[PDB]
């Protein structure tokens, strides 16, 4: 049997998502998966970690990257995920790098990096209505995103003709996305990107890679509006159907490979009559279709059994 190891922090190793998913690529007839356990992932050497042919694995809170990079370089399985661009990942200049070398439309940008023993000294000037940073303006609105892409606290600022303040998000907390501050001076320790606010109808566009040919897409209430969460009759988030056009699928195609990562959740703003990538998450399933966790799992498998049959002497065509 080909193995298929599965290695993450058991809240996403036993997410629904991932069971549903698992479950299906182990009905491929030369596949065995195998879970790596948490405490494994922890505690134990990598030398003791689970022999796998194929890794799945990706970096959430508390995961030991390091750990994971040092499990592949010594097993070199065929690695679904890339491991070394997950540092990267973590880091939104490092995204929005990647991203302009791919030739990808994302927002007019600038990064704000300060020093934390000398934080008045870095490039900012602010207005009552623009910020300039390393010389460049942005007039409000603008978005100010920690640098940090784990850090979800993602201020909006709103022009003096719109009434000020700031629109601060937060990962989801219940009923709330984001809450309305009177605050309209900008945050003054961290280090930050500021971007131009690209307006849309109100939703974002959410794009779930499974290589670089397939990708599911749907919207949600952007966050950046009120930041009261819709829920329907059931109690999970309203998502708006979404097809993506030719040239959204060729960001996809981009995304996914330029990240090295075979499943890939990424954000798009359809702006001003072109789409815009604002975030990229890596590793990210879609929940509650059926159809996303058919065809995600027969994708995965099919890569899999690609790969790894003619070493193993599977017939495959
Ligand atoms: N430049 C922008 N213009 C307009 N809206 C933006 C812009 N940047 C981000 N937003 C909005 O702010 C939301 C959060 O920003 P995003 O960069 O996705 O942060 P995040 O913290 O990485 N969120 P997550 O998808 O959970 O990882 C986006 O989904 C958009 O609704
Ligand atoms: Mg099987
Ligand atoms: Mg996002
Ligand atoms: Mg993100």
């Amino acid at each position: 049997q080909i193995v298929v190891g599965i290695c993450s922090m058991a809240k996403k190793s036993k997410s629904k998502p991932m069971k549903e998913i698992l479950e299906r690529i182990s009905l491929f007839k030369y596949i065995t998966v195998v879970v790596f356990e948490e405490e494994v992932i922890l505690n134990e050497p990598v030398e003791n970690w689970p022999l796998c042919d194929c890794l799945i694995s990706f970096h959430s809170k508390g995961f030991p990257l390091d750990k994971a990079v040092a499990y592949a370089k010594l097993r070199n399985p065929f690695v679904i995920n890339d491991l070394n661009m997950q540092y990267l990942i973590q880091d939104r200049r490092e995204v929005y790098s990647i991203l302009q070398a791919e030739g990808i439309l994302l927002p007019r940008y600038a990064i704000l990096n300060r020093d934390p023993n000398n934080p008045k000294e870095c490039n900012l000037i602010e207005g009552e209505d623009h910020v300039e940073v390393n010389g460049e303006v942005f007039q409000k609105p603008f978005v100010e995103k920690p640098v940090s892409a784990e850090d979800h606290n993602v201020y909006i600022y709103y022009p003096t003709s719109a009434g000020g303040g700031s629109q601060r998000l937060f990962r989801k907390i219940g009923s709330r996305s984001s809450v309305y501050s009177p605050e309209s001076n900008v945050r003054k320790t961290g280090s930050y990107i500021y971007e131009e606010f690209m307006p849309t109808d109100g939703t974002d566009v959410k794009v779930y890679t499974v290589g670089p040919d397939y990708a599911h897409a749907e919207a949600r209430k952007s966050p950046a509006l009120d930041g009261k969460v819709e829920r329907d009759s059931e109690g999970k988030e309203v998502r708006y159907p979404v097809i993506l056009n030719a040239r959204e699928k060729l960001i996809a195609w981009k995304v996914c490979l330029a990240f090295k990562q075979t499943v890939c959740g990424f954000d798009l703003l359809r702006a001003n009559g072109q789409s815009y990538v604002c975030d990229v998450n890596g590793f990210s399933f879609v929940k509650n279709s059926m159809k996303y966790y058919d065809d995600c799992a027969k994708i995965l498998g099919n890569i899999v059994m690609r790969e790894l049959a003619p070493q193993f002497h599977i017939p495959w065509s």
